[PDB]
DNA sequence: CGACGGATCC
DNA sequence: GCTGATGCGC
DNA sequence: GGATCCGTCGGGCGCATCAGC
């Protein structure tokens, strides 16, 4: 149930330093993020690319304080055509990307608002909110479909450049990443189908799990507790958030940090170094 | 989705 | 048009 | 009696719908 966070690594094993800082947040409603303080912690993060998940908020309700982030001003947004309240995706940058595309490409799944896909001249970066399966398992077989095309999607892009991909992938791979792992094998975010999912894409595109490369057996690692009870507290929590990364990338890799003590939501901070 | 408790092995 | 009471996804 | 395994339940968030003024 212990689990502080290693040191950030600021340089990459050629002793390159670190020129690249990303930041993946889901922020359970950005309406409420902003207001619990979670703004306050991105400055003092200052990240270079800063990508909020589960935003619930569109942009004609896009709260003020978004644009009085300075060193975060290119800042791309996606919402559900039909729901409100619902996914919804973000994407604050320093620099201004080459393309800014939103979804996969498959209609039926562009409709959530769950994709932003930003071009850079080294690397394209893809923030996502992956679908839930469902209390019931209702929705699994979508997210089964889901993930046959974003793993196309993906290493379509990575023929192209580099890819990085991260936010809620919504999908505990192995049992490193879960804490009650035998009461929850037919649960919403560790089934069978979907830890093949996760494993599928890894050599598809193909992708490599940014923190495990570095911290390969590194147990108690979180980035969501439930609200349900004080999961945080005894440290209940499952690892849904990622930095997946093309192998290309690896050299380049310098940190993939949790950060646990951010607050703000039911899920943490996950931040990213890289020398490219 | 963790708390919980039953329903089974030793 | 406000404003609490209740779904809905989770 | 417990170790374990597996099913059953019910209830913290945010938002936003719409009842009942
Ligand atoms: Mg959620």
């Amino acid at each position: 149930a212990l689990y502080e966070d290693p040191p950030d690594q600021k340089t990459s094993p050629s002793g390159k330093p670190a020129t690249l800082k990303i930041c993946s947040w889901n922020v359970d409603g950005l309406r409420a993020w902003i207001k619990k303080k979670g703004l306050d912690w991105v400055k003092e993060e200052a990240p270079d690319i800063l990508c909020l998940q589960e935003t619930k908020c569109s942009e004609n309700k896009l709260p003020a304080e978004l644009q009085e982030l300075p060193g975060l001003s290119h800042q791309y947004w996606s919402a559900p055509s039909d729901k409100e309240g619902y996914s919804g995706v973000g994407l604050l940058s320093r620099q201004a990307p080459l393309k800014v595309s939103y979804g996969i490409g498959d209609e039926e799944h562009d409709q959530e608002g769950r994709v932003i896909v930003a071009e850079f001249d080294s690397f394209v970066l893809v923030t996502a909110y992956v679908p839930q399966a469902g209390r019931g398992l209702v929705r699994l077989e979508y997210r089964q479909r889901w993930d046959e095309a974003f793993r196309k999607f993906l290493k379509g892009l990575a023929s192209r450049k580099p890819l990085v991909l991260c936010g809620d992938l919504n999908v505990a791979h192995e049992e490193i990443d879960l804490r009650n792992p035998k009461g929850n094998k037919k649960n919403a975010g560790f089934t069978p189908q979907e830890r093949q999912g996760f494993g599928e894409l890894l050599q598809a595109v193909p992708l490599a799990d940014s923190f495990r490369h570095l911290y390969p057996n590194t147990p108690y690692a979180y980035t969501f507790w439930t609200y349900m009870m004080n999961a945080r507290s005894k440290n209940v929590g499952w690892r849904l958030d990622y930095f997946l990364l093309s192998h290309s990338l690896l050299p380049a890799l310098c940190d993939s940090k949790i950060r646990s003590k951010a607050l703000g939501s039911d899920h943490c901070p996950i931040t990213l170094y890289l020398a490219l």
